[PDB]
């Protein structure tokens, strides 16, 4: 079956959109080689349409049923509740996209009898009606990178009605299950500074280590109906009321499937039979399907002792090492295995033996120490997307601060800290915006984040330790002195100086300001002072303050 099928209708925007780096009086202070960031826009969807729609075929083998079994067998013990529209509504980002039918998320999260009346009637048809496909709407997304361009990603969603409704039906579940079935594997469940202890602790826990990443190429296009249709029979293993059951089959037969595609303008694009990028199943159903389809691969190619660790589409495996060349050929299995199961990568995954060297979710492991010398273990990245983006939100207002939500996930790192930290506090001071909450996305999920709580929020995700980490690893060092030389940010020696100017200017202003000055910044002074005391929903349209 093909994941999509096309009109030759365009997808089209819904406004006004831009490629080019917007520039200000702030933009030279941050990156020169402005040329090298850009945005995508729905003039690349072409080339996206052409990448995500393929044939897919599936061969099931018995390693794949006694997975599913195993994991049916967990999601029996859980027990689910409906939410009320009330606790719904609560959940419904401020900005998320209006409904069709005349009201929006503000009217949704306030409760207007418009905006009740609807999610009712949606509700009931859902438990009325378990055939017709709903309508989604598709779009080109705008996100910004750095050069080497991407095409636009494409995302689809149903009205703000349904969305409503899926969370009644399924937030309780997709919030609980995962974790039940999946125990530590599921890696929504850690904050940063629990996710290294884990990976640390099941990369010392192997006699001789192995570990790898799979990257499934483009992983929504290569989900079939069996697998949302598997997806459904795990959640109905749940204990739930009758009401949700007949809802989660009706949003499965008529949402999670497939259905026809809608652009900005009304017209019909055409029909999807693969995942949906923007529902709330989404996360859960991806973390799912990887998990089934790389758990039943690993017992195909015989990897002993195993431990997995799965986030939407991201893999990662650690387990016990048979020797360098028996490890490559087992691998050559897995992804033969995988790749019946639908899945094949878009790199051949490669086995590790440090594990510093594995990426997924963009990230690696890297070492710091902390003031008394003691290794401590952190997430980091490249900065080159981040740091393209703080230049794009350097001089445009955006609907996700990019910026906060790597400062906060990352906020152990060098570069977060020395350029993104003190570039953005800088900016908040000029301002006089530090008290201003800001919207922004971690895991998926929206909130809604004031700068001056960003000491406690980080000594919770990270502990104190991310105050006064120091003694970087080379490599590290040298990646970001690389990123910064690539797209003409200033070297870490002038950032230095720029934060003792910025510490100084929020000291003076005492309260919650001086406290982000004295732990934000203590880096920056030669004599230090003395510093003292979730879950996944990619595209679901989650809410929390
Ligand atoms: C299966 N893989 C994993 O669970 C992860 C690994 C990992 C595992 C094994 C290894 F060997 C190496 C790395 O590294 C990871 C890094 C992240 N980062 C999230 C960063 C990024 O993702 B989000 O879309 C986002 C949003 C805002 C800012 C940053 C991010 S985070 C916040 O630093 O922990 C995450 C987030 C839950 C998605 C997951 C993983």
């Amino acid at each position: 079956s093909m994941s999509y099928t096309w009109t030759g209708a365009l997808i089209t925007p819904c406004a006004a959109e831009e490629s080019k780096l917007p520039i200000n009086a702030l933009s030279n202070s941050l990156l020169r080689h402005h040329n090298m960031v850009y945005a995508t826009t729905s003039r690349s969807a072409g080339q996206r349409q052409k990448k995500v729609t393929f044939d897919r075929l599936q061969v099931l083998d018995d390693h794949y049923r006694d997975v599913l079994k195993e994991m049916k067998a967990k999601a029996s013990t859980v027990k689910a509740k409906l939410l009320s529209v009330e606790e719904a509504c609560k959940l419904t980002p401020p900005h998320s996209a209006k409904s069709k039918y005349g009201y929006g998320a503000k009217d949704v999260r306030n409760l207007s009898s418009r905006a009740v009346n609807h999610i009712h009637s949606v509700w009931k048809d859902l438990l009325e009606d378990t055939v017709t496909p709903i309508d989604t709407t598709i779009m080109a997304k705008n996100e910004v990178f750095c050069v080497q361009r991407k095409p636009a990603r494409l995302i689809v969603f149903p009205d703000l009605g349904v969305r409503v409704c899926e969370k009644m039906a399924l937030y309780d579940v997709v919030s609980t299950l995962p974790q039940v079935v999946m125990g530590s594997s599921y890696g929504f469940q850690y904050s940063p500074g629990q996710r290294v202890e884990f990976l640390v602790n099941t990369w010392k826990s192997k006699k001789n280590p192995m570990g790898f990443s799979y990257d499934t190429r483009c992983f929504d296009s290569t989900v079939t109906e069996n697998d949302i249709r598997v997806e459904e029979s795990i959640y109905q293993c749940c204990d739930l009321a009758p009401e949700a059951r007949q809802a989660i089959k009706s949003l499965t037969e008529r949402l999670y499937i497939g259905g026809p595609l809608t652009n900005s303008k009304g017209q019909n694009c055409g029909y999807r039979r693969c995942r949906a990028s923007g529902v709330l199943t989404t996360s859960c159903g991806n973390t799912l399907t990887c998990y089934l389809k790389a758990s039943a691969a690993c017992r195909a190619a015989k990897l002993q002792d195993c431990t997995m660790l799965v986030y939407g589409d991201d893999l990662v495996v650690i387990c016990e090492s048979a020797g360098t060349q028996e490890d490559a050929a087992s691998l050559r299995v897995f992804t033969e295995a995988m790749t019946r199961y639908s899945a094949p990568p878009g790199d051949p995954p490669q086995p590790e033996y440090d594990l510093e060297l594995i990426t997924s979710c963009s990230s690696n492991v890297s070492v710091a120490h902390d003031a008394s010398g003691k290794r401590v273990y952190y997430l980091t990245r490249d900065p080159t997307t981040p740091l393209a983006r703080a230049a794009w939100e350097t001089a445009r207002h955006t609907p996700v601060n990019s910026w906060l939500g790597n400062i906060i996930m990352y906020a152990p790192t060098l570069w977060a800290r020395m350029i993104l930290m003190t570039h953005f506090f800088s900016i908040l001071l000029a301002q006089e915006q530090l008290e201003k909450a800001l919207d922004c996305q971690i895991y998926g999920a929206c909130y809604s984040i004031e700068p001056l709580d960003l000491p406690q929020i980080i000594e919770r995700l990270h502990g104190l330790s991310a105050f006064s980490l120091h003694s970087y690893s080379p490599g590290e060092i040298n990646r970001v002195a690389s990123c910064l030389r690539k797209l003409g940010v200033p070297p870490l020696r002038v950032w230095r100086h720029r934060a003792r100017s910025v510490r100084a200017r929020l000291l003076s202003q005492g309260g919650r300001a001086a406290t982000c000055g004295k732990y934000l910044f203590n880096w920056a002074v030669k004599t230090k002072l003395k510093l003292t005391p979730v879950a996944g929903y990619s595209g679901g349209d989650i809410y929390h303050s």
